[PDB]
This record gives structure tokens, sequence and C-alpha cells, in this order.
């Protein structure tokens, strides 16, 4: 849960390495 669709996610995550989504560190560089 919270994967990105290979690269990005809803409007208003980032997404990470492993491609999940958020707004911390490995998600947006913050
Ligand atoms: C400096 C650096 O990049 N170090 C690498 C480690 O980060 C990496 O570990 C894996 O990191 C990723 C994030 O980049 C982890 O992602 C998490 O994956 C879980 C899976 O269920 C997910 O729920 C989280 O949301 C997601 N978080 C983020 C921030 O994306 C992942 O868990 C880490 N490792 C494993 C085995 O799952 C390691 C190994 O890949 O390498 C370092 O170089």
């Amino acid at each position: 849960v919270g994967e990105c669709v290979r690269g990005r996610c809803p409007s208003g995550m980032c997404c990470s390495q492993f491609g999940f989504c958020g707004k911390g560190p490995k998600y947006c560089g913050r």
C-alpha cells in the first residue's frame, strides 16, 4: 500500500526508489 504507478501517485505525493509514495525524505527529498 502506497505504491506508485512506477513513478507517480495521486495529486500531492512524491515517489521513491522502490516506487512507493509520500511527502517524506526518500519520497520527495523531504
Ligand atoms: C541511501 C539509500 O538509498 N539506501 C538504500 C536503501 O534505501 C534500500 O532499502 C530500501 O529502501 C526503500 C526506499 O528507497 C524502502 O522502501 C519502502 O518499501 C516498503 C515496502 O513495503 C514500503 O512500504 C515503504 O513505503 C517504502 N518507503 C519509501 C521511503 O519508499 C525499502 O523498504 C528498503 N528495503 C527493502 C528490502 O524493502 C536498500 C535496499 O534496497 O539499498 C540501500 O542502498
